[PDB]
């Protein structure tokens, strides 16, 4: 499959560093991520 990345259900990345985290934190205001992705739009 060529792989490295790997998260879990209920969670996704962020950006660069592709850090996984818990749907909990999307679209909601905080830059818990590593790239401050989750706010990039949202
Ligand atoms: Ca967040």
């Amino acid at each position: 499959g060529s792989q490295d990345v790997t998260c879990s259900l209920g969670y996704f990345p962020c950006g660069n560093i592709t850090k996984c985290i818990p749907q909990f934190w999307r679209c909601d205001g905080q830059v818990d991520c590593d790239n401050g992705s989750d706010e990039q739009g949202c």
